[PDB]
């Protein structure tokens, strides 16, 4: 507790370092992909004026950011939308406050309006201790019921003796493979096949969606398809044991962290000690 | 610490009571906004096809389409976009980096590429635990400093005689005035003056991000316009202290949940044994 400034500056260096290391790799990967994607938009944009004798420059533009405002506004704009299928639904609206209280936040729906705005920052400010109280009560149920489980496996497993190293790096291996089998390796599969993702956007959706990153680009949900009435539900079921599961992943991570920063700690200083 | 089976299927029931009435709210005020964003963009396309004889249909719905794509992979249709004002240069990649590691997740820049998409996968994985410990060092700090202050202020307060009662209702009062002023009200300010944004939508953007909801609708970094050189750092550091400040803020939110409900639970248990 009460960690010294000292700590802090140095974890904040590292912090920084990190994020330098981030972005130089980011950069050197994505540059290309863009200069690729702005020469096909405006490639695009001078064949449909090459092709459309009638049409001008000034009009075409002022089109684009009509249908940039329609985007912007959530309404699609290519084809003829139903007013029956509104996305505003009670479904949706579930969805939406689902991640607002789970600040997951996707952002394909957001509020728009004054009045939305106002009581999104009000529903907010109530919502997340509310979810985190839950988040709490979740985790330890399941931390309890996979700790009695593997009690009764070590129970069983007496009876070929043993060492008592290795079993807690084994209880360990066996929860990261359990956890990952049943959250991440058979949603993704779920996901891919009721979508048409690949499996690699679908690993990317899981561990963006559990880790409450929320970027949006890859969102269950939001579709120009039709799913199951109960699709929705069994999402948010999905999300609900896997922030758990995610939230524990995370603080093991962490405290491998802290153990390797102790070892760095101790090694430095005895060869500081020996050096000499 | 062990959370009752009991008391999570109350928690459970309350937050699915919450969502039932988020949903009802968001949807009666939502409907409309989007039943005239429909009307217009329908009456848009119609009125385009109406003023230019040459464009069909196909071809017209067919460049919406790739409009809708460049806006997916991140690229402005709107004007000439220059070669050299690229979107991923590193300080756009350490803002995105540092919102993968805050887990903010804004979603205007998504790698949209396999190696972008891992690479975001591992560095989330290894980022979110040291901005966790970064984030908890920062708040130890903020903390110790606010407290030495307020006992200062104590001390020198003791010259005219008070009750001991409200001392902390006025300390906290204080904590939460100062705060407020100092993350929300002026940051709000130099916003709206150097985008264009307005009170509310400036007030919705220092909730959402400080909160780590991160819709995307607004983004500070992300406009067309230029801005100063320092001003993605003074952003940077006001979201890592407002992160603290905010965490700090729903902490006490729960406290006052939990004295809440251990209230109600009294309250409801003496009107139980007397009602007999
Ligand atoms: C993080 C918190 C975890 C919570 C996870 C559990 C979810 C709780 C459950 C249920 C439903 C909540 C809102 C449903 C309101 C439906 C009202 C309705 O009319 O359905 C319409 C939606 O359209 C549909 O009918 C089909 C699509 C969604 C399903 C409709 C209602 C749910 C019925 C089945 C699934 C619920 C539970 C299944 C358990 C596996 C909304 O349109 P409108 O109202 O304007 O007419
Ligand atoms: C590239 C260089 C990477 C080599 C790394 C690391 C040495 C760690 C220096 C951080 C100094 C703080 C020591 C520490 O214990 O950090 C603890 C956790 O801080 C961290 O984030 C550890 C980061 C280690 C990264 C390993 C690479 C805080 O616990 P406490 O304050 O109670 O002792
Ligand atoms: C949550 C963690 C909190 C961290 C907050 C502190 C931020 C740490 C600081 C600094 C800069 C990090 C990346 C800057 C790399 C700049 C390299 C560069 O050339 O600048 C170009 C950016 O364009 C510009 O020159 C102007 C816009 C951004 C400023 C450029 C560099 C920073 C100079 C001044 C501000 C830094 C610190 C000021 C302190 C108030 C990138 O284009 P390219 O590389 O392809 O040629
Ligand atoms: C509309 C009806 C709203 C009236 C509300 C609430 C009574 C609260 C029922 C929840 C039963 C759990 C009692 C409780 O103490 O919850 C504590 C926190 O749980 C909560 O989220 C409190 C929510 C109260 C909402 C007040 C409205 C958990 O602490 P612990 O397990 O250590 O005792
Ligand atoms: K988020
Ligand atoms: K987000
Ligand atoms: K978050
Ligand atoms: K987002």
């Amino acid at each position: 507790t009460v960690m010294k400034w000292k700590t802090v500056l140095a974890i904040f260096l590292l912090v920084v370092l990190y994020l330098i290391i981030g972005a130089t790799v980011f950069k050197a990967l994505e540059q290309p992909e863009e200069g690729l994607q702005k020469y096909r938009i405006i490639q695009e944009k001078i064949d449909f004026l090459s092709m459309h004798t009638c049409v001008q420059t000034s009009e075409l533009e002022d089109l684009v950011k009509q249908v940039v405002l329609a985007i912007r506004a959530g309404v699609n704009p290519s084809g003829h939308p139903s007013q029956e299928s509104s996305m505003w639904d009670l479904s949706s609206s579930f969805f939406f406050a689902g991640t607002v209280i789970t600040t997951i936040g996707f952002g394909n729906v957001s509020p728009h309006t004054e009045g939305g705005r106002i009581f999104c920052i009000i529903y907010a400010l109530l919502g997340i201790p509310l979810f985190g109280f839950l988040l709490a009560g979740v985790g330890d149920q399941l931390g309890t019921i996979f700790g009695k489980g593997i009690a009764k496996v070590e129970k069983m497993f007496v009876k070929w003796n043993v060492s008592q190293t290795k079993i807690r790096v084994t209880s360990t291996v066996l929860f990261i493979l359990f956890g990952c089998l049943l959250f991440v390796a058979l949603p993704a599969l779920i996901f891919q096949h009721i979508e048409g993702w690949s499996a690699l956007e679908s690993i990317y959706f899981v561990v963006i969606t559990l880790t409450t990153i929320g970027f949006g680009d890859f969102v269950a949900g939001g579709s120009e398809i039709e799913y199951l009435d109960y699709y929705k539900p069994i999402v948010w079921f999905w999300i609900l044991v896997g922030l758990a599961y995610f939230a524990a992943v995370l603080s093991m991570i962490g405290d491998w962290l802290r153990v390797i920063s102790k070892k760095t700690k101790e090694e430095v200083g005895e060869f500081r000690a020996h050096a000499a």
